[PDB]
């Protein structure tokens, strides 16, 4: 497996958990993200995504940019994007792979909205938010990877 394989292995695992007993984090985003903290043993602000957003500002290195956050997620760190809204904010996990547009990463996340706001690694965080607020998301990565070592039997080339 690769070194961040346990990222995309918890995202996986939380998309049909209802962290929000009753609701399926598909449908979710704060859900979502919450499941995959909690697979991955990373402490995460409580809340709705705008509070969560609220806790991740005031407690977590944010990253310059989304080619960091990518690069930071194949480190085998959680990286969370995020940006509050008026009514209800978006927060989705980013996941290494190639960079939309060269500036916006992969990315896993549910949605109330629907369709428009999921992601199963196959959207970019450019895609799943709107054209006028994908410039302005926030990077978050937790302080340390969490993902361990591969395997000891894995037989690999020098």
């Amino acid at each position: 497996d690769s070194l961040d394989q346990c990222i995309v292995n918890a995202c996986k695992n939380s998309w049909d958990k209802s962290y929000l007993a009753g609701t399926p984090n598909k449908d979710n985003c704060s859900g979502f993200v919450q499941s995959v903290a909690a697979e991955l043993g990373v402490p995460m602000p409580r809340g709705n995504a705008n509070a969560m957003v609220d806790g991740l500002e005031q407690s977590w290195t944010k990253l310059a940019s989304g080619a960091e956050a990518a690069q930071k997620a194949a480190q085998g760190f959680l990286v969370i994007a995020g940006l509050k809204g008026r009514t209800y904010g978006h927060v989705a996990v980013v996941i290494s792979g190639p960079l939309y547009r060269q500036k916006y990463p992969m990315c896993w996340c549910g949605s109330i909205a629907g369709a428009v706001g999921q992601s199963q690694g196959l959207k970019s965080v450019g895609q799943v938010w709107n054209r006028t607020d994908r410039d302005r998301l926030n990077y978050y990565v937790y302080s340390l990877a969490s993902c361990s070592l591969p395997r000891a039997s894995l037989e690999h080339h020098h």
